[PDB]
Protein backbone atom coordinates (compact mmCIF):
# COMPACT_ATOMS: atom_id res chain seq x y z
CA UNK A 1 0.00 0.00 0.00
CA UNK A 2 1.95 3.01 -1.32
CA UNK A 3 0.74 6.40 -0.09
CA UNK A 4 0.89 9.55 -2.28
CA UNK A 5 4.41 10.88 -2.89
CA UNK A 6 4.69 13.77 -0.45
CA UNK A 7 2.16 12.35 2.03
CA UNK A 8 2.61 13.92 5.47
CA UNK A 9 3.46 11.67 8.41
CA UNK A 10 3.30 13.46 11.71
CA UNK A 11 2.86 13.22 15.46
CA UNK A 12 1.18 15.70 17.82
CA UNK A 13 1.49 17.19 21.31
CA UNK A 14 -0.24 20.01 23.23
CA UNK A 15 1.50 22.54 25.47
CA UNK A 16 -0.22 21.80 28.79
CA UNK A 17 -0.02 18.08 28.19
CA UNK A 18 3.77 18.00 27.66
CA UNK A 19 5.55 21.21 28.64
CA UNK A 20 5.62 21.50 32.42
CA UNK A 21 7.38 24.72 33.48
CA UNK A 22 3.90 25.91 34.46
CA UNK A 23 5.25 29.05 36.22
CA UNK A 24 8.74 29.12 34.68
CA UNK A 25 10.20 32.40 33.37
CA UNK A 26 7.17 34.55 34.26
CA UNK A 27 4.58 32.35 32.56
CA UNK A 28 1.06 33.28 33.68
CA UNK A 29 -1.35 30.65 35.05
CA UNK A 30 -3.68 28.83 32.65
CA UNK A 31 -7.01 27.29 33.61
CA UNK A 32 -5.43 23.83 33.99
CA UNK A 33 -2.90 25.18 36.51
CA UNK A 34 -5.77 26.45 38.63
CA UNK A 35 -7.89 23.35 38.03
CA UNK A 36 -5.28 20.70 38.85
CA UNK A 37 -3.97 22.60 41.88
CA UNK A 38 -7.45 22.65 43.43
CA UNK A 39 -7.43 18.83 43.59
CA UNK A 40 -10.64 17.25 44.85
CA UNK A 41 -10.14 14.11 42.75
CA UNK A 42 -11.23 15.68 39.43
CA UNK A 43 -8.00 14.42 37.91
CA UNK A 44 -6.69 10.87 38.43
CA UNK A 45 -4.74 10.81 41.74
CA UNK A 46 -4.82 14.65 41.92
CA UNK A 47 -2.11 14.73 39.27
CA UNK A 48 -1.02 17.95 37.56
CA UNK A 49 0.84 19.12 34.49
CA UNK A 50 3.32 21.08 36.65
CA UNK A 51 6.12 19.04 35.06
CA UNK A 52 4.39 16.57 32.70
CA UNK A 53 7.00 15.50 30.07
CA UNK A 54 9.15 18.51 30.90
CA UNK A 55 9.19 19.51 27.24
CA UNK A 56 9.74 23.17 28.16
CA UNK A 57 13.09 22.04 29.60
CA UNK A 58 13.71 19.02 27.36
CA UNK A 59 12.82 20.16 23.83
CA UNK A 60 16.11 18.63 22.59
CA UNK A 61 14.82 15.25 23.78
CA UNK A 62 11.58 15.71 21.83
CA UNK A 63 13.59 16.66 18.73
CA UNK A 64 15.57 13.39 19.07
CA UNK A 65 12.26 11.47 19.08
CA UNK A 66 10.95 13.40 16.06
CA UNK A 67 14.15 12.70 14.11
CA UNK A 68 14.09 8.99 15.05
CA UNK A 69 10.56 8.72 13.70
CA UNK A 70 11.49 10.60 10.53
CA UNK A 71 8.34 12.73 10.73
CA UNK A 72 7.67 15.03 7.79
CA UNK A 73 5.49 17.28 9.99
CA UNK A 74 5.19 17.92 13.71
CA UNK A 75 2.11 19.31 15.42
CA UNK A 76 2.47 21.24 18.68
CA UNK A 77 0.63 24.04 20.48
CA UNK A 78 1.63 27.47 21.71
CA UNK A 79 0.89 28.25 25.36
CA UNK A 80 -1.10 31.51 25.38
CA UNK A 81 -0.33 32.10 29.06
CA UNK A 82 3.37 31.36 28.48
CA UNK A 83 3.60 33.93 25.70
CA UNK A 84 1.25 36.55 27.17
CA UNK A 85 1.07 35.98 30.95
CA UNK A 86 -2.07 38.13 31.25
CA UNK A 87 -3.53 37.05 27.88
CA UNK A 88 -2.71 40.40 26.21
CA UNK A 89 0.26 41.90 24.36
CA UNK A 90 0.70 44.57 27.07
CA UNK A 91 3.38 42.25 28.49
CA UNK A 92 5.33 39.77 26.36
CA UNK A 93 7.32 36.86 27.83
CA UNK A 94 10.40 36.80 25.60
CA UNK A 95 11.56 33.45 26.96
CA UNK A 96 8.22 32.09 25.73
CA UNK A 97 8.94 33.44 22.24
CA UNK A 98 12.51 32.10 22.33
CA UNK A 99 11.25 28.64 23.31
CA UNK A 100 8.81 28.32 20.39
CA UNK A 101 11.23 29.89 17.93
CA UNK A 102 13.76 27.23 18.92
CA UNK A 103 11.18 24.48 18.21
CA UNK A 104 10.32 25.98 14.84
CA UNK A 105 13.92 26.64 13.81
CA UNK A 106 15.05 23.18 14.91
CA UNK A 107 12.20 21.54 12.99
CA UNK A 108 12.97 23.43 9.80
CA UNK A 109 16.73 22.79 9.89
CA UNK A 110 15.81 19.08 10.09
CA UNK A 111 13.28 19.27 7.21
CA UNK A 112 10.24 18.89 9.46
CA UNK A 113 7.22 21.14 8.79
CA UNK A 114 5.56 22.70 11.86
CA UNK A 115 1.78 22.51 12.23
CA UNK A 116 0.99 24.96 15.02
CA UNK A 117 -2.06 25.05 17.27
CA UNK A 118 -2.68 28.50 18.80
CA UNK A 119 -5.00 27.37 21.55
CA UNK A 120 -5.40 23.84 22.93
CA UNK A 121 -7.85 23.76 25.87
CA UNK A 122 -5.56 26.07 27.91
CA UNK A 123 -6.99 29.59 28.36
CA UNK A 124 -4.99 32.05 30.48
CA UNK A 125 -6.66 32.20 33.89
CA UNK A 126 -6.96 35.99 33.59
CA UNK A 127 -9.18 35.56 30.52
CA UNK A 128 -11.33 32.87 32.13
CA UNK A 129 -11.86 35.23 35.08
CA UNK A 130 -13.04 37.77 32.49
CA UNK A 131 -15.75 35.33 31.26
CA UNK A 132 -13.78 32.88 29.13
CA UNK A 133 -15.75 31.64 26.13
CA UNK A 134 -19.01 32.67 27.78
CA UNK A 135 -18.39 36.42 27.21
CA UNK A 136 -18.07 38.44 23.97
CA UNK A 137 -14.75 39.97 25.11
CA UNK A 138 -12.95 36.70 24.35
CA UNK A 139 -13.38 37.24 20.59
CA UNK A 140 -11.12 40.30 20.40
CA UNK A 141 -8.74 38.76 22.97
CA UNK A 142 -8.35 35.70 20.78
CA UNK A 143 -8.04 37.66 17.53
CA UNK A 144 -5.28 39.81 19.05
CA UNK A 145 -3.45 36.72 20.32
CA UNK A 146 -3.75 35.09 16.87
CA UNK A 147 -2.31 38.19 15.17
CA UNK A 148 0.57 38.24 17.65
CA UNK A 149 1.27 34.57 16.82
CA UNK A 150 1.02 35.11 13.05
CA UNK A 151 3.32 38.14 13.31
CA UNK A 152 5.91 36.40 15.52
CA UNK A 153 6.12 32.95 13.95
CA UNK A 154 4.33 33.10 10.58
CA UNK A 155 7.47 33.95 8.61
CA UNK A 156 8.31 30.25 9.18
CA UNK A 157 5.03 28.59 10.20
CA UNK A 158 2.62 28.03 7.29
CA UNK A 159 0.02 25.64 8.72
CA UNK A 160 -2.12 26.78 11.61
CA UNK A 161 -4.84 25.32 13.82
CA UNK A 162 -6.51 28.24 15.58
CA UNK A 163 -8.49 26.29 18.15
CA UNK A 164 -8.12 22.62 19.09
CA UNK A 165 -11.51 20.83 19.04
CA UNK A 166 -13.88 23.75 19.72
CA UNK A 167 -16.63 21.10 19.89
CA UNK A 168 -15.03 19.12 22.73
CA UNK A 169 -14.01 22.33 24.52
CA UNK A 170 -17.56 23.74 24.40
CA UNK A 171 -18.98 20.57 25.89
CA UNK A 172 -16.29 19.69 28.41
CA UNK A 173 -15.46 23.15 29.77
CA UNK A 174 -18.82 24.90 29.49
CA UNK A 175 -21.67 22.40 29.30
CA UNK A 176 -20.64 19.41 31.42
CA UNK A 177 -18.04 21.34 33.40
CA UNK A 178 -15.67 18.36 33.44
CA UNK A 179 -12.79 20.56 32.24
CA UNK A 180 -11.93 23.97 33.78
CA UNK A 181 -13.62 26.03 34.90
CA UNK A 182 -15.42 23.13 35.90
CA UNK A 183 -19.01 24.40 36.44
CA UNK A 184 -21.93 22.45 34.93
CA UNK A 185 -24.31 24.37 32.63
CA UNK A 186 -26.26 21.45 31.08
CA UNK A 187 -27.87 22.36 27.75
CA UNK A 188 -26.88 26.04 28.00
CA UNK A 189 -23.14 26.66 28.43
CA UNK A 190 -22.02 24.55 25.47
CA UNK A 191 -23.98 26.49 22.83
CA UNK A 192 -22.96 29.85 24.29
CA UNK A 193 -19.26 28.92 24.20
CA UNK A 194 -19.65 27.37 20.72
CA UNK A 195 -21.03 30.64 19.40
CA UNK A 196 -18.04 32.66 20.63
CA UNK A 197 -15.51 29.99 19.56
CA UNK A 198 -16.91 30.09 16.02
CA UNK A 199 -16.85 33.92 15.92
CA UNK A 200 -13.30 34.05 17.34
CA UNK A 201 -12.08 31.51 14.82
CA UNK A 202 -13.64 33.41 11.90
CA UNK A 203 -12.18 36.70 13.17
CA UNK A 204 -8.68 35.20 13.37
CA UNK A 205 -9.05 33.77 9.83
CA UNK A 206 -9.98 37.22 8.51
CA UNK A 207 -7.00 38.72 10.34
CA UNK A 208 -4.78 36.14 8.67
CA UNK A 209 -6.36 36.65 5.27
CA UNK A 210 -6.12 40.45 5.37
CA UNK A 211 -2.83 41.02 7.20
CA UNK A 212 -0.62 37.96 6.77
CA UNK A 213 -1.63 35.67 3.90
CA UNK A 214 -0.17 37.70 1.01
CA UNK A 215 3.35 37.65 2.49
CA UNK A 216 3.29 34.41 4.51
CA UNK A 217 1.29 32.24 2.05
CA UNK A 218 0.12 29.74 4.64
CA UNK A 219 -3.24 28.35 5.57
CA UNK A 220 -5.46 28.31 8.60
CA UNK A 221 -8.09 25.99 9.97
CA UNK A 222 -9.54 24.79 13.28
CA UNK A 223 -9.60 21.15 14.36
CA UNK A 224 -12.80 19.27 15.05
CA UNK A 225 -13.22 16.06 17.03
CA UNK A 226 -15.28 13.50 15.12
CA UNK A 227 -16.77 10.23 16.31
CA UNK A 228 -18.08 8.18 13.41
CA UNK A 229 -21.71 7.20 14.07
CA UNK A 230 -23.88 4.31 12.89
CA UNK A 231 -27.53 3.41 13.58
CA UNK A 232 -27.81 0.90 16.45
CA UNK A 233 -30.44 -0.97 14.45
CA UNK A 234 -29.44 -0.62 10.76
CA UNK A 235 -33.03 -1.45 9.72
CA UNK A 236 -34.51 1.32 11.89
CA UNK A 237 -35.37 4.57 10.06
CA UNK A 238 -35.42 6.43 13.39
CA UNK A 239 -31.94 5.07 14.23
CA UNK A 240 -30.70 5.93 10.72
CA UNK A 241 -31.94 9.53 11.10
CA UNK A 242 -30.67 9.68 14.69
CA UNK A 243 -27.12 8.70 13.68
CA UNK A 244 -27.03 11.36 10.94
CA UNK A 245 -28.50 13.94 13.34
CA UNK A 246 -25.82 13.04 15.91
CA UNK A 247 -23.09 13.63 13.31
CA UNK A 248 -24.78 16.94 12.48
CA UNK A 249 -24.93 17.97 16.17
CA UNK A 250 -21.30 17.22 17.14
CA UNK A 251 -19.42 17.92 13.90
CA UNK A 252 -21.49 19.91 11.41
CA UNK A 253 -22.63 22.34 14.12
CA UNK A 254 -19.15 23.87 13.79
CA UNK A 255 -18.20 22.88 10.25
CA UNK A 256 -21.35 24.06 8.45
CA UNK A 257 -21.03 27.73 9.47
CA UNK A 258 -17.26 27.84 8.83
CA UNK A 259 -17.06 25.81 5.60
CA UNK A 260 -20.51 26.26 4.01
CA UNK A 261 -22.74 29.24 4.75
CA UNK A 262 -22.00 30.89 8.11
CA UNK A 263 -25.00 29.40 9.90
CA UNK A 264 -25.82 26.36 12.04
CA UNK A 265 -27.51 23.24 10.62
CA UNK A 266 -31.27 23.61 10.28
CA UNK A 267 -31.98 20.47 12.32
CA UNK A 268 -29.80 21.82 15.15
CA UNK A 269 -31.64 25.17 15.14
CA UNK A 270 -35.08 23.54 14.93
CA UNK A 271 -34.46 20.88 17.64
CA UNK A 272 -33.02 23.31 20.19
CA UNK A 273 -35.67 25.99 19.46
CA UNK A 274 -38.51 23.48 19.91
CA UNK A 275 -37.08 22.13 23.19
CA UNK A 276 -36.32 25.63 24.46
CA UNK A 277 -39.88 26.81 23.85
CA UNK A 278 -41.32 23.78 25.72
CA UNK A 279 -38.93 24.48 28.60
CA UNK A 280 -40.26 28.04 29.04
CA UNK A 281 -37.46 30.05 27.44
CA UNK A 282 -38.51 33.20 25.54
CA UNK A 283 -35.63 32.54 23.12
CA UNK A 284 -33.72 29.47 21.91
CA UNK A 285 -30.78 28.19 23.96
CA UNK A 286 -28.90 28.20 20.63
CA UNK A 287 -27.74 31.77 19.93
CA UNK A 288 -28.45 33.30 16.51
CA UNK A 289 -25.90 34.68 14.08
CA UNK A 290 -26.89 37.99 12.53
CA UNK A 291 -26.80 38.19 8.73
CA UNK A 292 -23.53 40.15 8.93
CA UNK A 293 -22.04 37.48 11.24
CA UNK A 294 -23.10 34.75 8.77
CA UNK A 295 -21.28 36.66 6.00
CA UNK A 296 -18.17 37.02 8.19
CA UNK A 297 -18.08 33.37 9.33
CA UNK A 298 -18.71 31.74 5.93
CA UNK A 299 -15.61 30.32 4.26
CA UNK A 300 -13.12 30.81 7.08
CA UNK A 301 -11.11 27.59 6.78
CA UNK A 302 -8.45 26.70 4.24
CA UNK A 303 -8.50 22.95 4.87
CA UNK A 304 -10.44 20.45 6.96
CA UNK A 305 -8.69 19.42 10.17
CA UNK A 306 -10.28 16.40 11.82
CA UNK A 307 -9.35 14.40 14.92
CA UNK A 308 -10.61 10.83 14.93
CA UNK A 309 -10.35 8.16 17.63
CA UNK A 310 -13.51 6.07 17.75
CA UNK A 311 -17.02 5.15 16.58
CA UNK A 312 -20.39 4.71 18.36
CA UNK A 313 -23.82 3.24 17.70
CA UNK A 314 -26.74 5.68 17.91
CA UNK A 315 -30.31 5.05 19.02
CA UNK A 316 -33.21 7.49 18.73
CA UNK A 317 -34.27 8.57 22.22
CA UNK A 318 -37.34 10.81 22.37
CA UNK A 319 -37.07 13.67 24.85
CA UNK A 320 -40.53 12.86 26.22
CA UNK A 321 -39.96 14.70 29.53
CA UNK A 322 -38.40 17.81 27.93
CA UNK A 323 -35.19 17.36 29.92
CA UNK A 324 -32.39 19.88 29.55
CA UNK A 325 -29.13 18.82 27.87
CA UNK A 326 -27.39 18.34 24.52
CA UNK A 327 -28.17 14.62 24.12
CA UNK A 328 -31.80 15.47 24.89
CA UNK A 329 -31.79 18.26 22.28
CA UNK A 330 -30.46 15.79 19.71
CA UNK A 331 -32.87 13.07 20.96
CA UNK A 332 -30.24 10.35 20.81
CA UNK A 333 -28.33 7.92 23.02
CA UNK A 334 -24.92 6.45 22.20
CA UNK A 335 -23.22 3.17 23.07
CA UNK A 336 -20.60 0.81 21.64
CA UNK A 337 -21.08 -2.48 19.81
CA UNK A 338 -20.30 -5.23 22.39
CA UNK A 339 -17.85 -6.85 19.94
CA UNK A 340 -15.43 -3.87 19.83
CA UNK A 341 -12.23 -3.78 21.92
CA UNK A 342 -11.46 -0.70 24.05
CA UNK A 343 -9.23 1.22 26.42
CA UNK A 344 -11.47 3.70 28.27
CA UNK A 345 -13.63 5.59 25.71
CA UNK A 346 -11.40 4.64 22.77
CA UNK A 347 -13.21 1.73 21.14
CA UNK A 348 -11.14 0.33 18.28
CA UNK A 349 -13.16 0.80 15.10
CA UNK A 350 -10.62 1.51 12.32
CA UNK A 351 -13.21 1.51 9.51
CA UNK A 352 -14.85 4.51 11.21
CA UNK A 353 -12.05 6.72 9.84
CA UNK A 354 -12.83 5.67 6.26
CA UNK A 355 -16.54 6.42 6.66
CA UNK A 356 -15.63 9.76 8.27
CA UNK A 357 -13.21 10.79 5.53
CA UNK A 358 -15.81 9.97 2.83
CA UNK A 359 -18.40 11.95 4.81
CA UNK A 360 -16.07 14.98 4.91
CA UNK A 361 -15.40 14.68 1.17
CA UNK A 362 -19.13 14.40 0.36
CA UNK A 363 -20.29 17.10 2.77
CA UNK A 364 -17.52 19.73 2.53
CA UNK A 365 -16.85 19.87 -1.24
CA UNK A 366 -13.86 17.52 -1.35
CA UNK A 367 -11.52 19.62 0.83
CA UNK A 368 -7.87 19.14 1.69
CA UNK A 369 -7.96 16.99 4.82
CA UNK A 370 -5.42 16.84 7.63
CA UNK A 371 -6.02 14.26 10.36
CA UNK A 372 -4.50 16.38 13.13
CA UNK A 373 -4.97 13.65 15.77
CA UNK A 374 -5.53 9.90 15.81
CA UNK A 375 -4.18 7.27 18.18
CA UNK A 376 -4.64 4.64 20.87
CA UNK A 377 -3.89 4.67 24.59
CA UNK A 378 -2.45 1.95 26.79
CA UNK A 379 -3.38 1.63 30.44
CA UNK A 380 -0.61 2.46 32.89
CA UNK A 381 1.57 0.61 33.15
CA UNK A 382 2.01 -0.17 29.66
CA UNK A 383 4.27 -2.68 27.86
CA UNK A 384 7.11 -1.25 25.73
CA UNK A 385 6.56 -4.03 23.20
CA UNK A 386 3.03 -2.87 22.37
CA UNK A 387 2.30 -5.29 19.52
CA UNK A 388 -1.47 -5.28 20.16
CA UNK A 389 -1.68 -1.49 19.92
CA UNK A 390 0.46 -1.49 16.80
CA UNK A 391 -2.08 -3.79 15.11
CA UNK A 392 -4.74 -1.11 15.74
CA UNK A 393 -2.50 1.45 13.98
CA UNK A 394 -1.86 -0.92 11.04
CA UNK A 395 -5.60 -1.49 10.60
CA UNK A 396 -6.19 2.28 10.75
CA UNK A 397 -3.51 2.90 8.09
CA UNK A 398 -5.16 0.32 5.81
CA UNK A 399 -8.41 2.29 6.16
CA UNK A 400 -6.62 5.56 5.34
CA UNK A 401 -5.23 3.90 2.24
CA UNK A 402 -8.75 2.76 1.29
CA UNK A 403 -10.09 6.31 1.74
CA UNK A 404 -7.40 7.68 -0.57
CA UNK A 405 -7.49 4.90 -3.17
CA UNK A 406 -11.14 3.85 -3.35
CA UNK A 407 -12.88 7.04 -2.21
CA UNK A 408 -10.34 9.56 -3.61
CA UNK A 409 -10.35 11.54 -0.37
CA UNK A 410 -7.77 14.32 -0.37
CA UNK A 411 -6.04 13.28 2.84
CA UNK A 412 -2.62 15.01 2.86
CA UNK A 413 -1.39 14.65 6.46
CA UNK A 414 -1.81 12.05 9.19
CA UNK A 415 -0.86 13.07 12.75
CA UNK A 416 -0.45 10.47 15.48
CA UNK A 417 -1.59 11.49 18.96
CA UNK A 418 0.91 11.48 20.68
CA UNK A 419 4.65 11.86 20.32
CA UNK A 420 4.91 11.23 24.01
CA UNK A 421 2.97 9.74 26.86
CA UNK A 422 1.59 12.84 28.50
CA UNK A 423 -0.94 14.47 30.82
CA UNK A 424 -4.20 13.03 29.49
CA UNK A 425 -6.44 15.70 31.04
CA UNK A 426 -8.71 14.17 33.73
CA UNK A 427 -7.01 10.77 33.28
CA UNK A 428 -3.66 12.31 34.22
CA UNK A 429 -0.74 9.96 33.50
CA UNK A 430 -2.91 6.81 33.71
CA UNK A 431 -3.62 6.87 29.97
CA UNK A 432 -0.54 6.53 27.73
CA UNK A 433 -1.00 7.67 24.11
CA UNK A 434 2.67 8.17 23.24
CA UNK A 435 4.77 6.59 20.53
CA UNK A 436 7.46 7.23 23.14
CA UNK A 437 7.15 6.06 26.73
CA UNK A 438 7.86 8.67 29.42
CA UNK A 439 8.80 7.82 33.02
CA UNK A 440 6.96 10.44 35.10
CA UNK A 441 8.55 9.15 38.32
CA UNK A 442 12.03 10.00 37.00
CA UNK A 443 13.04 13.68 37.33
CA UNK A 444 14.81 13.48 33.94
CA UNK A 445 11.56 12.29 32.26
CA UNK A 446 13.37 9.86 29.93
CA UNK A 447 11.76 9.04 26.56
CA UNK A 448 11.99 5.44 25.29
CA UNK A 449 10.35 4.13 22.09
CA UNK A 450 7.40 1.77 22.19
CA UNK A 451 7.40 -0.85 19.44
CA UNK A 452 4.81 1.36 17.71
CA UNK A 453 7.50 4.06 17.34
CA UNK A 454 9.81 1.66 15.51
CA UNK A 455 6.97 0.35 13.34
CA UNK A 456 5.71 3.85 12.53
CA UNK A 457 9.21 4.92 11.46
CA UNK A 458 9.19 1.98 9.02
CA UNK A 459 5.82 3.05 7.55
CA UNK A 460 7.18 6.60 7.10
CA UNK A 461 10.44 5.36 5.52
CA UNK A 462 8.55 3.17 3.05
CA UNK A 463 5.74 5.73 2.68
CA UNK A 464 3.22 2.96 3.21
CA UNK A 465 2.41 -0.56 4.30
CA UNK A 466 2.97 -4.18 3.23
C1 LIG B 1 -16.49 9.45 22.86
C2 LIG B 1 -17.93 9.14 22.46
C3 LIG B 1 -18.74 10.41 22.32
C4 LIG B 1 -19.98 10.15 21.47
C5 LIG B 1 -20.84 11.40 21.33
C6 LIG B 1 -21.70 11.28 20.08
C7 LIG B 1 -23.03 12.02 20.24
C8 LIG B 1 -22.95 13.38 19.53
C9 LIG B 1 -24.09 14.28 19.96
C10 LIG B 1 -24.17 14.89 21.32
C11 LIG B 1 -22.97 15.54 21.99
C12 LIG B 1 -23.04 15.36 23.52
C13 LIG B 1 -21.67 14.90 24.07
C14 LIG B 1 -21.71 14.28 25.47
C15 LIG B 1 -20.42 13.47 25.69
C16 LIG B 1 -20.14 13.00 27.15
C17 LIG B 1 -18.60 12.86 27.27
C18 LIG B 1 -18.11 12.51 28.66
O1 LIG B 1 -18.89 12.26 29.61
O2 LIG B 1 -16.88 12.46 28.89
C1 LIG C 1 -21.81 22.64 21.36
C2 LIG C 1 -22.45 21.26 21.43
C3 LIG C 1 -22.04 20.40 20.24
C4 LIG C 1 -21.71 18.98 20.69
C5 LIG C 1 -20.25 18.65 20.39
C6 LIG C 1 -19.88 17.30 21.01
C7 LIG C 1 -18.43 16.89 20.76
C8 LIG C 1 -18.19 15.45 21.23
C9 LIG C 1 -18.04 15.36 22.75
C10 LIG C 1 -17.16 14.18 23.18
C11 LIG C 1 -16.07 14.57 24.19
C12 LIG C 1 -15.01 13.46 24.39
C13 LIG C 1 -13.76 13.97 25.12
C14 LIG C 1 -12.59 12.93 25.18
C15 LIG C 1 -11.59 13.33 26.31
C16 LIG C 1 -10.24 13.79 25.77
O1 LIG C 1 -10.15 14.45 24.71
O2 LIG C 1 -9.19 13.54 26.41
C1 LIG D 1 -35.19 36.50 36.07
C2 LIG D 1 -34.92 35.06 35.65
C3 LIG D 1 -35.41 34.75 34.24
C4 LIG D 1 -35.36 33.25 33.99
C5 LIG D 1 -36.70 32.72 33.50
C6 LIG D 1 -36.71 31.21 33.34
C7 LIG D 1 -36.58 30.80 31.88
C8 LIG D 1 -36.97 29.35 31.66
C9 LIG D 1 -35.79 28.40 31.88
C10 LIG D 1 -36.16 27.27 32.83
C11 LIG D 1 -35.51 25.96 32.40
C12 LIG D 1 -36.17 24.76 33.08
C13 LIG D 1 -37.59 24.53 32.55
C14 LIG D 1 -38.23 23.26 33.10
C15 LIG D 1 -38.02 22.09 32.13
C16 LIG D 1 -39.31 21.65 31.46
O1 LIG D 1 -40.41 22.16 31.77
O2 LIG D 1 -39.28 20.77 30.58
O1 LIG E 1 -7.86 12.00 24.64
C1 LIG E 1 -6.81 11.99 23.70
C2 LIG E 1 -6.73 13.35 23.02
O2 LIG E 1 -8.00 13.58 22.44
C3 LIG E 1 -8.33 14.85 21.88
O3 LIG E 1 -9.71 15.02 22.13
C4 LIG E 1 -7.56 16.07 22.45
O4 LIG E 1 -7.32 17.02 21.42
C5 LIG E 1 -6.23 15.73 23.11
O5 LIG E 1 -5.76 16.84 23.87
C6 LIG E 1 -6.39 14.49 23.98
O6 LIG E 1 -5.21 14.20 24.70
Amino acid sequence: MAFPAGFGWAAATAAYQVEGGWDADGKGPCVWDTFTHQGGERVFKNQTGDVACGSYTLWEEDLKCIKQLGLTHYRFSLSWSRLLPDGTTGFINQKGIDYYNKIIDDLLKNGVTPIVTLYHFDLPQTLEDQGGWLSEAIIESFDKYAQFCFSTFGDRVKQWITINEANVLSVMSYDLGMFPPGIPHFGTGGYQAAHNLIKAHARSWHSYDSLFRKKQKGMVSLSLFAVWLEPADPNSVSDQEAAKRAITFHLDLFAKPIFIDGDYPEVVKSQIASMSQKQGYPSSRLPEFTEEEKKMIKGTADFFAVQYYTTRLIKYQENKKGELGILQDAEIEFFPDPSWKNVDWIYVVPWGVCKLLKYIKDTYNNPVIYITENGFPQSDPAPLDDTQRWEYFRQTFQELFKAIQLDKVNLQVYCAWSLLDNFEWNQGYSSRFGLFHVDFEDPARPRVPYTSAKEYAKIIRNNGLE
